[PDB]
C-alpha cells in the first residue's frame, strides 16, 4: 500500500489561496545528484516541520521529476508514459521548454508557501539551477483572470483517485501521477472587447451564474466541448488547479494551467483538440488572447517511494 503524494486531496479540500510554481534543473555533477536525493529524502519532514504550527494553513508540497531528471538521478526502470513533452505546431503553438524538478507548494496563506520555497532552496545551494518560478492567488471566488469560475468539472473524492493515481498498469508505480505544466500570458484587452454572450460561447458556461450552457447554444469550439473526450464511450477526466498570477506594474496577467492523470495522453489529446482542432481548423479561441510560454511533463512519485531514497553519495 503506497501512500501517495496529495495530490487530489489540496483540490477537494478547497483551502489553497496561495501557491508557488517552481520548476529547476540539476546542475551537472554527482554532488548535485546527492543534494537532490537528500532532499527527496526529507521533503515531507520539512513540509510538516514549515507546516504544522499553523493550524488551517493547509500546506502541500507536490514535487515531480521529468525524463531527463529521471535519467540522471535513477535507474533506466523508468515510468510506463515519462517521456520529453512534445511541442504542438496547430493554429497556435506550444512550444516544449526545459525542466528537471518540479514543486508544486500550495497554501491558505502566502508566507508557508514563501518559507517552503526557501527552506527547499537552502536545503539545495548550487545544486540546481532554477528555470521558472511563479507566485499564484485565487482571484475572487475561484476565477481566472478572463472572469470565469474554474474548476467547476473537477472529479471529486474516488472519481478524482481513479482520475489521477497510476494502478496496476505499471504495477511498479502504482499510486504515482503524471502531470503537465504550462504557462499562459494573457491579453485582458483583447479579451475584454468582447461581449460577455460571446465570452459565454467560447468558454460553454455562463459568466456569472457559472451554469453550464444548454447543449443547443453552444459551437463547436467551446473550450469545455474540445476539452471533453471519451474512452470507449465512457468519459475520462483529469484533475486541473490552474493559478492566476502576475504583476500589474509590470503588465504581466497570466494563468498557470496544470494538470493532473494517471494517462497522460488524455492531456494531450486535448491539447491536440485545442491548438490544432477538433476537426482540424476548428482550434480553441480562447488561445486568441492566452499565449503558451512554457510546458513540461513531470512523473509524480509516491511518498513512500521519495521517503525510501537514500542519497548513496
Ligand atoms: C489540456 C487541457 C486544458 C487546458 C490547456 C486548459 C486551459 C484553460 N482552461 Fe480549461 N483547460 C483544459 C482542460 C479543461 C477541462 C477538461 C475542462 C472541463 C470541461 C468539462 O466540461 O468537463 C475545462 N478545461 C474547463 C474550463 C472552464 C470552465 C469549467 C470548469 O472550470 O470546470 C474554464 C473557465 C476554463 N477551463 C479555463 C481555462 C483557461 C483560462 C485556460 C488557459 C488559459
Amino acid at each position: 500500500c503506497p501512500i501517495s503524494q496529495s495530490v487530489s486531496q489540496p483540490v477537494d479540500e478547497r483551502l489553497t489561496r496561495a501557491a508557488i510554481f517552481l520548476v529547476v534543473t540539476i546542475n551537472p555533477g554527482k554532488a548535485a545528484e546527492v543534494a537532490v536525493r537528500t532532499l527527496c529524502g526529507t521533503l515531507s519532514s520539512l513540509v510538516r516541520g514549515v507546516g504544522f504550527r499553523i493550524l488551517d494553513g493547509g500546506l502541500s508540497c507536490v514535487m515531480g521529476v521529468s525524463s531527463g531528471g529521471w535519467e540522471r538521478l535513477f535507474g533506466d526502470e523508468k515510468p510506463e508514459y515519462l517521456h520529453v513533452f512534445q511541442e504542438i505546431n496547430g493554429v497556435h503553438h506550444a512550444p516544449s521548454t526545459p525542466g528537471d524538478l518540479l514543486f508544486h507548494i500550495r497554501a491558505a496563506r502566502m508566507d508557508l508557501c514563501f518559507e517552503l520555497a526557501s527552506r527547499i532552496l537552502s536545503d539545495l545551494g548550487s545544486s540546481v539551477c532554477v528555470v521558472d518560478s511563479v507566485q499564484g492567488f485565487r482571484y475572487f471566488d475561484d476565477r481566472d483572470l478572463l472572469g470565469f469560475v474554474d474548476g467547476t468539472e473537477n472529479p471529486v473524492a474516488q472519481a478524482a483517485v481513479d482520475a489521477t493515481l497510476i494502478g496496476e498498469e505499471d504495477h511498479t508505480f502504482s499510486g504515482g501521477s503524471y502531470v503537465i505544466v504550462q504557462k499562459y500570458l494573457h491579453d485582458l484587452d483583447k479579451w475584454n472587447a468582447i461581449p460577455v454572450e460571446q465570452q459565454e460561447k467560447i468558454i460553454g458556461r455562463e459568466k456569472l451564474s457559472d451554469i453550464e450552457l444548454k447543449d443547443a447554444d453552444k459551437p463547436s469550439y467551446a473550450h469545455n466541448v474540445l476539452t471533453s473526450i471519451e474512452e470507449d464511450g465512457e468519459d475520462v477526466d483529469i484533475l486541473r488547479d490552474n493559478m492566476p498570477f502576475g504583476d500589474p506594474g509590470k503588465g504581466e496577467f497570466g494563468t498557470y494551467f496544470i494538470g493532473y492523470s494517471r494517462k497522460p495522453a488524455r492531456i494531450e489529446r486535448m491539447l491536440e483538440n485545442m491548438f490544432v482542432g477538433n476537426p482540424p481548423g476548428n482550434y480553441d479561441r480562447i488561445l486568441d488572447v492566452s499565449r503558451a510560454i512554457t510546458g513540461t511533463l513531470f512523473f509524480i512519485p509516491t511518498v513512500s517511494f521519495l521517503d525510501s531514497v537514500e542519497p548513496q553519495p
